[PDB]
């Protein structure tokens, strides 16, 4: 079986996307932003209090007739200001663009961070990391993935993201015509749960490609892309009167700048992001600074390829028994 369903931006500027998602019997549908960088589906529902929802499209597990509530199961996920999301589990009937999962681990916000409830258009999140990261205690659940990966006629799903359009996420095969040239494969390592692999280096304009290993996760639940301080500086250093700043707390640069490309590569291919891709807009409305879509990973300690690269190509997300990624250019 297959599966295959849009994925929209919330916004323009691309901030996150999110992908209709059918819950329970008869079918409640939720628009969640999936994340390749965590492992929870956790859904803003009729437990969630009612302070923290401003909008957002809420999951009731006791109109579908297929919820069961998974007995003194919890989930807690942490965030960057010490804020969490956390509650109680249901199991439901799970469907994305035609592919069903029955028994579903659904969890059910009963609080969530401030961010999220500023967040209307996004009603949850669908994890999809690998399992060992899910939080629900004392008993771990597996991923909506994971679920489907018996009854997927291959065991890939694909990320298809537009940039200022929308997207598609396939589950279950490889659109051949949703790309150009040849896929090139490169190596996961799962041994911190994500999709963790290593580029082969970068090049900033038409400049020389330097060879040099950068270890990092796609992930498509980040915004931006999150590279070591010397790459960084190596490409904002070609653009005139761009500068680190403190209180903005990344580079920023001046509105009316081109932007250079940004190259990676991917074995022995390369993936060109589009400069126009890195330009994230005035800083404040009426600003004549604005936000670069390629900042320091220092702070965070891990280097992540958000959606400002993912978007720019063809992503294979191989979850055979030895993972893999695959990378097309569009």
């Amino acid at each position: 079986s297959t599966g295959s369903a849009t994925t929209t931006p919330i916004d323009s500027l691309d901030d996150a996307y999110i992908t209709p998602v059918q819950i329970g019997t008869p079918a409640q549908t939720l628009n969640l932003d999936f994340d390749t960088g965590s492992s929870d589906l956790w859904v803003f529902s009729s437990e969630t209090t009612a302070s923290e929802v401003d909008g957002q499209t809420i999951y009731t597990p006791s109109k579908s007739t297929t919820a069961k509530l998974l007995s003194g199961a919890t989930w807690s996920i942490s965030y960057g200001d010490g804020s969490s999301s956390s509650g109680d589990v249901y199991t439901d009937t799970v469907s994305v663009g035609g592919l069903t999962v029955t028994g579903q681990a659904v969890e059910s916000a009963k609080k969530v961070s401030s961010s999220f409830t500023e967040d209307s258009t996004i009603d949850g999140l669908l994890g999809l990391a690998f399992s060992t990261l899910n939080t629900v205690s004392p008993t771990q659940q597996k991923t909506f993935f994971d679920n489907a990966k018996a009854s997927l006629d291959s065991p890939v799903f694909t990320a298809d993201l537009g940039y200022h359009a929308p997207g598609t996420y396939n589950f279950g095969f490889i659109d051949t015509t949703a790309y150009t040239g040849s896929i090139t494969y490169t190596a996961v390592s799962t041994k911190q749960g994500f999709w963790e692999w290593t580029s082969t280096g970068y090049a900033v304009g038409s400049g020389t490609f330097k060879s040099t290993s950068i270890d990092g996760i796609a992930d498509t639940g980040t915004t931006l892309l999150y590279l070591p301080a010397t790459v960084v500086s190596a490409y904002w250093a070609q653009v005139s009167g761009a500068k680190s700043s403190s209180s903005v707390g990344g580079y920023v640069f001046p509105c009316s700048a081109t932007l250079p490309s940004f190259t990676f590569g991917v074995g022995s291919a390369r993936i060109v992001i589009p400069g126009d891709y890195i330009d994230f807009g005035p800083i404040s409305t009426g600003s004549s600074s604005c936000f670069g879509g390629i900042q320091s990973s220092a702070g965070i300690g891990i280097n992540i390829f958000g959606d400002v690269a993912l978007k720019a190509a063809f992503v294979v997300f191989n979850g055979a028994t030895t993972p893999t990624l695959g990378f097309a250019s569009k």
